[PDB]
């Protein structure tokens, strides 16, 4: 059998998709140990968002499943009398998952408080972190989409798969020859709006675009929507994410019957104050719950914000430095041969970095056996499972095959790159790979890695549904 496999890899390497590539490809039997199968196991690659798999390793290590992350409102002092306060100070560190509702549930904590006016300015404190919002390498046109969103202390979380930085733009069609209705979502009031889109007649091209032109924090509306298009919608980033969280405090407070004579700013709360008063607070699910969303769909926002918790953990210091050093420290802790590895960022978003087939696999071992090893796994992504927080990535993919809700394995795309790795659970024995594609110049060539993937869960001894 061993023979057939290897064979059988072999051939499906073979695909001219993969053609000018080189092709990183690991396989060993968690189990026996076993050397499966390997190819330019030890050649250096960009992993592109396997390089989370790094990130999630090194932050259960540091942080822990029980780990969790908070935020707070805090004043100089209580309020008193008239129910007043000066400043106020929105502090956030490092929740990835605070959500508009948890800001809601805050404004009303600080009325509940006893407060009823903000005499002072309301600041936005996210010096939990440093102020470097992108990665030294990202590229600026990837910018203005939500894998690409500045990195913040305080920042807001769209939806359930709480995308950072964000903000939802919608563009609903008017009659023909009118301005289309663009709504800017959370942005509202906070960014400023430039529509110059159309609605075109019924039957038209949709040519619309929604776009944030680098270093503004404008979004900007061109193109036309035709008359019976369905209304669109899109996710945009905005400039400072803590100027938006304060922004929507803002309104939450409003909202709480809290009035606000100051104005939203960013700033870190004085070290002068030496009992500032915490009117409210807000506590995040634990990382077990958090890692989830983010193994699942693979949020950018979400690796780099865990590296500078890390950062924040291993050295009191949320920097990309620091949480990179830790990174890399941790997994050195777990047994894991750092040698050929290149820490650049954590969501693999950068073209800075490097790792080696036979680094992952390694590392899929070792956390194999980790005592978190089972909420580690529930995160990677299914191969082929319809529901989105079980398939994440990997929904629309192996469906009907022997690798049907059997593989996991964490995904990662960007142009020239691809790669999966993961486990294979079987009878026939317990499977760790790990693919990593680079070179190719059409698209990724998932085809081949599902192949490598499906003919590996038959092997573990899984048979394709009829
Ligand atoms: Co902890
Ligand atoms: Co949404
Ligand atoms: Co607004
Ligand atoms: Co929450
Ligand atoms: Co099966």
């Amino acid at each position: 059998r061993l023979t057939e496999l290897r064979e059988d890899i072999d051939a499906i390497l073979e695909d001219p998709a993969l053609e000018g590539a080189v092709s990183g490809v690991v396989v060993v039997d968690t189990a026996t140990g076993e050397e499966l199968y390997s190819r330019d196991g030890g050649e250096q690659l960009l992993p592109a968002s396997n390089m989370k798999l790094f990130t999630a390793a090194a932050a259960l290590e540091v942080l822990g499943a029980d780990h969790s992350f908070g935020t707070e409102v805090a004043a100089e002092s209580a309020p008193g009398r008239r129910g007043e306060v000066q400043d106020l100070y929105l502090v956030g560190r490092g929740d990835p998952t605070l959500s508009a509702e948890d800001l809601d549930a805050m404004a009303a904590e600080v009325a509940a408080s006893g407060v009823r006016t903000v005499r002072g300015d309301l600041y936005a404190d996210d010096t939990w972190f440093d102020s470097e919002r992108l990665v030294d390498d990202w590229w600026p046109e990837d910018e203005p989409y939500a894998y690409s969103a500045q990195i913040s202390a305080l920042t807001v979380a769209h939806g359930e798969r709480f995308d950072t930085g964000v903000t939802e733009v919608s563009v609903t069609p008017a009659a023909e020859g009118e301005p289309a209705d663009v709504d800017l979502g959370a942005a509202e009031g906070y960014a400023e709006l430039d529509n110059r889109a159309v609605t075109g007649a019924a039957g038209s091209a949709n040519t619309l675009v929604i776009d944030r032109p680098v270093g503004t924090n404008t979004i900007a509306v061109t193109g036309s929507l035709p008359a019976d298009a369905a209304p669109v919608t899109a996710l945009r980033t905005v400039d400072e994410p803590a100027a938006l969280a304060g922004h929507l405090f803002e309104e939450a407070l409003e909202s709480n019957g809290v009035t606000v004579k100051g104005d939203v700013g960013l700033g870190g709360v004085p070290a002068d104050w030496q009992d500032a008063e915490v009117l409210a607070d807000h506590t995040s699910a634990e990382l077990s719950e958090i890692l989830v969303p983010f193994m699942k769909f693979s949020n950018n926002g979400h690796a780099e914000m865990l590296v500078k918790s890390i950062g924040q953990e291993t050295a009191g210091a949320g920097t990309w430095d620091a949480g990179l050093v830790g990174v890399e420290e941790a997994l050195s802790g777990l047994g894991v041969d750092t040698a050929g590895l290149v820490l650049n960022d954590g969501s693999g978003l950068s073209r800075g970095n490097l790792v080696t087939a036979d680094t992952v696999v390694d590392l899929l071992g070792q956390a194999g056996s980790a005592p978190w090893a089972q909420t580690w796994s529930a995160s990677l992504p299914v191969a082929g499972e319809s529901d989105p927080f079980v398939g994440g990535t990997l929904a629309n993919r192996m469906r009907g095959t022997a690798a049907e809700g059997v593989v996991e394995a964490k995904t990662g795309t960007m142009s020239g790159v691809s790669a999966l790795s993961g486990y294979v659970p079987g009878p026939e024995g317990e499977l760790a790979f790990s693919i990593v594609n680079n070179g190719h110049s059409g698209p990724a060539p998932l085809a081949v890695q599902d192949a490598i993937a499906v003919r590996l869960a038959e092997y573990a001894g899984h048979q394709a549904p009829e």
